[PDB]
């Protein structure tokens, strides 16, 4: 959990930038060398990193993002694994050749990295296609844990700038986030995914959104986007928290459908 500053390089790129700031750079290990990224800060705002840090260490999935460690020197670091490509919703945005089966992909793999999550009884409480980020074009890691935080074992939510777009109806009216209201947040992130990394509820202030989903409106279905996913978005759009699916049936759904499209290419 702490690392060598002297064992760290970093280079005077900046790969983005609140908090201050996140460089590249490599961890000289055992005997190989990490490509690494570091989240660098500029008192609340070093406990944050730590709480956030102590997250991501308790957290072991191929589809989450995995921290090195941390380092105290000229500010304090969080160091992580490189995701190469970036956050996905960028990388649609750039990339629009990307085809159905692919997204289908990725998107599968974000559920399985929150169906593990869910195990684990972590709320994440920011999940946006602006926080998964590509290893490769057919490989998905979920990132920033920031507003993550550990239930507790005798209670299934958490009571708390906001993200409103992506919040479901009982953490906007009582402040209550679970695994189901993650599963509401990735909903919006199917949508992001399918809309190729476009903003969700374009132009409309917060307080609109809010006014919208309770007279039972929904978002529209993304052009070229199966029937099939837009239902499961819906699905995730369930306003009554308690008939909302948890991630587990919602990635069974997509782990189905994507063996099904896998088979018709192949026929
Ligand atoms: C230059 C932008 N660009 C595309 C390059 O063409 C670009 C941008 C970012 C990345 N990669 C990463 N950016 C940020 C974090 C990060 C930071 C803080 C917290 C946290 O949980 C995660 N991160 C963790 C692992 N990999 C990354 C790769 C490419």
């Amino acid at each position: 959990v702490y690392l060598d500053r002297k064992l760290l390089t970093l280079e005077d790129k900046e790969l983005g930038s609140n908090f201050g700031t996140v460089k590249k750079g490599y961890y000289q290990m055992k005997k190989v060398v990490k490509t690494v990224a570091v989240k660098i800060l500029k008192p609340a705002l070093k406990d944050e990193l730590l709480a956030e840090a102590n997250v991501m260490q308790q957290l072991d999935n191929p589809y989450i993002v995995r921290m090195i460690g941390i380092c105290e020197a000229e500010s304090w670091m969080l160091v992580m694994e490189m995701a190469e490509l970036g956050p996905l919703n960028k990388y649609l945005q750039q990339n629009r050749h990307v085809k159905d089966k692919n997204i289908i992909e990725l998107v599968h793999q974000v559920s399985m990295g929150m169906k593990y999550l869910e195990e684990s009884n972590f709320v994440h409480r920011d999940l946006a296609a602006r926080n998964v980020l590509l290893v490769t074009q057919h490989y998905a890691k979920i990132s920033d844990f920031g507003l993550s935080k550990a239930l507790r074992a005798d209670e299934n939510y958490y009571k708390a700038k906001w993200p409103v777009k992506w919040y479901a109806p009982e953490c906007i009216n009582y402040y209550k986030f679970s695994s189901k209201s993650d599963v509401w947040s990735f909903g919006v992130l199917m949508w992001e995914a399918f809309s190729y990394g476009q903003k969700p509820y374009r132009g409309m202030k917060g307080s609109e959104v809010t006014a919208m989903l309770e007279k039972g409106e929904r978002m529209g279905c993304p052009a070229g986007c199966p029937r099939e996913m837009y239902d499961l978005m819906n699905l995730c759009w369930t306003y009554d928290v308690e008939n909302r699916p948890g991630f587990a049936a919602v990635e069974l759904r997509l782990r189905n459908y994507y063996y099904d499209v896998v088979n018709e290419g192949h026929h």
